[PDB]
């Protein structure tokens, strides 16, 4: 496996302030292609000026011809909160609506979605009028909406849209699902599907495929990320009504942090393993899980997978040249191919400030770990578009560059691979 051509485009000029905003690991998703076209969300800075942002939008033709990037402002919303929980999520349904949730740190829901079916009847103008306003609800369904944090967005096989996040605080909270229909364009609640007991799940992310739903979570006991502990698995095959452990045993609902049967990997609180790294079903049907730890004596990322005989392995990502990273370093992301034979390792090296972009093949049990491609100047949580990838060979990733206000730019960068 090879990159074919590399390439980069510069979408905009990152916001000022001591937290990041743009390329956060939680986002869910930022960088999405549907049909034709590619979409990506990021704040830019308003004309008040530092700690004044608005949601942009941009899109451009990626089949059968790549285009030029364009983008709208959506201008009636400012994000004024540098708190670098207060990402953007975006979803795309298969009604073609754009939808778009922003902005929180345990409070009410923001949430907003085009007008019509842009992303499906493509209009020609791209401007911020084809979005309607701001809403603190989901219409058809019900709240709690508040505190919240963390929202993110899994598109469903039927064209529906989960909507997934936290409701209540770091050390003490639980989290909900929502469900989006594309045929009747109304939210409905699945309620609550993990419950902490006086401590919270951290979720690294939703993955859907072939009518299964999975996650992978840590769970936390405190405010302070060294209580973290744990690594833990559950799936659904009704889009998240109802849970199984790893073994098929069916869980109660909600899925308690206090339930043990979750467990596929003790790790204990103090092992510098962060909340919220990466997930990734692949095309196959084996589960991966991003982490890391110290347990080693070192420093470094950790590949857990969900093998096909049923066992689960862990196992060091340390291919030459590799920093490892530390509780607070930025967090990587596993991508993969349309095949299932390649994981990609998307991850920020916190010595050189770059993304490295390492493979590993199921042939080899994913131990053959490789530098593939480099992201260079990065202060980021790099994230990528799964679609993409999968219908083109594409390995296409967002990212926010290194360096100072306003020489600091949002990137896509995209590596054409020789599948
Ligand atoms: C429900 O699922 C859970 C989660 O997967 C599962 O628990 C796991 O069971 C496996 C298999 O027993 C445990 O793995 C072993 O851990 C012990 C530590 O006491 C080791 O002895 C084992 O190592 C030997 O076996 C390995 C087999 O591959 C060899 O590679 C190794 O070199 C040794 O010979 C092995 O690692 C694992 O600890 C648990 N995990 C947890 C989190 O509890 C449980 O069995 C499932 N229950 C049912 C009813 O299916
Ligand atoms: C460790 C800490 O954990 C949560 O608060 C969020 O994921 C935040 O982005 C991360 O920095
Ligand atoms: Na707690």
């Amino acid at each position: 496996l090879t990159v074919k051509s590399t390439k980069q485009w510069t979408i905009g000029t990152d916001v000022q302030g001591s937290e990041r905003l743009n390329g956060v690991s939680y986002q869910e998703d930022a960088l999405i292609t549907y049909g034709d076209y590619q979409y990506v969300t990021f704040y830019e800075t308003a004309p008040a000026g530092y700690l004044n942002h608005f949601v942009k939008v941009g899109r451009r033709r990626v089949s059968p011809s790549v285009g030029d990037w364009e983008f709208l402002t959506l201008d009636d919303y400012t994000q004024k909160t540098m708190d670098g929980h207060n990402m953007i999520s975006m979803g795309i349904s298969g009604d073609g609506k754009i939808h778009l949730s922003f902005d929180h740190h345990d409070v009410p829901i923001n949430y907003r979605i085009s007008k019509n079916g842009i992303a499906k009847d493509v209009p020609s103008k791209w401007t911020s009028d084809l979005f309607d306003p701001v809403v603190h609800e989901l219409v058809g369904s019900q709240g709690p909406y508040s505190p919240l944090t963390y929202p993110r967005f899994e598109p469903l096989g039927n064209g529906d849209l989960l909507l997934e996040f936290r409701i209540g605080q770091s050390g003490s909270g639980d989290s909900y699902i929502h469900r989006y229909s594309a045929s009747t364009g109304k939210w409905q609640a699945y309620g609550m599907y993990i419950q902490g007991d006086d401590n919270n799940a951290y979720i690294n992310g939703l993955d859907y495929l072939d009518g299964k739903l999975y996650t992978s979570w840590t769970v936390r006991e405190t405010p302070n990320a060294d209580t973290n502990h744990g690594v833990y698995f559950a799936y659904s095959n009704d889009d998240g009504k109802t849970w199984f452990n790893t073994n098929d045993t069916k869980l109660t609902k909600p899925i308690s942090t206090s339930d043990d049967s979750t467990l596929i990997w003790d790790i204990p609180q103090n092992s510098r393993m962060v909340n919220q790294e990466g997930q990734l079903i692949d095309t196959k049907g084996r589960f991966h899980i991003l982490m890391r730890d110290l347990l080693s004596g070192e420093h470094q990322y950790q590949h857990y997978l969900r093998k096909a005989d049923g066992t689960w392995t862990k196992n060091a990502i340390n291919p030459a040249g590799l920093n490892g990273p530390d509780l607070y370093d930025p967090r990587g992301k596993l991508a993969g191919d349309a095949s299932g034979e390649y994981l990609f390792g998307i991850l920020p090296d916190p010595v050189k400030q770059s993304t490295g972009i390492y493979v590993a093949t199921a042939s080899k049990d994913f131990k053959d770990w490789k530098s593939l491609a480099e992201i260079p100047n990065t202060s980021t949580e790099p994230l990528f578009d799964k679609t993409r990838l999968h219908e083109s060979g594409i390995l296409s990733v967002f990212v926010r560059q290194a360096g100072g206000f306003p020489d600091r730019k949002l990137q896509v960068w995209d590596f054409e691979l020789d599948l």
